[PDB]
């Protein structure tokens, strides 16, 4: 995250752990 951040740029899997339940 941000979802834009991964797409337009680069993001770690760790930043994805932020959108989990």
């Amino acid at each position: 995250g941000i979802v834009e951040q991964c797409c337009t740029s680069c993001c770690s899997l760790y930043q994805l752990e932020n959108y989990c339940n």
